[PDB]
C-alpha cells in the first residue's frame, strides 16, 4: 500500500527525533537541538506531501 | 541543562512517530497517518517553543 520509501523515511525520522532526545539529555547547544527540530518538521512535512500524491484519492 | 519534560517530550514524539512508521507499515488508511504526522509537527514546534522560553539567551 505505501511505498517502501515512505516507511523509511518515517522509519529515518523516528532515528532523528531519538538523537534529538539524546541531544537534549546531553546537554547540547540549543541552537543545534533548534535546528534539528526544524529539519524534522520540514522532513515530516515533505513525507505528508509525498503521501498524499500517491495516495490523493483516499486521502482526499 | 534542558528540564526533564522537554527530553521526555523529545522521547513521546519518538514513539508517537514510530507509531505512524507502523501506520504506514501496516497499511493503514492515508486520513488517518496524515492526522498523526500533522500532530507530530505540532509537538515538535510546541517543544521548540518551549526550549527557546527556557533557554532564551543561548537559543538567540
Amino acid at each position: 500500500k505505501y511505498r517502501k520509501q515512505v516507511i523509511n523515511r518515517l522509519a529515518r525520522i523516528e532515528g532523528h527525533v531519538r538523537a534529538i532526545k539524546e541531544m537534549a539529555a546531553e546537554g547540547r547547544d540549543c541552537p543545534d537541538i533548534l535546528l534539528q527540530i526544524a529539519a524534522v518538521r520540514k522532513a515530516l512535512d515533505s513525507t505528508a506531501k509525498v503521501i498524499f500524491a500517491d495516495h490523493m484519492e483516499s486521502c482526499l
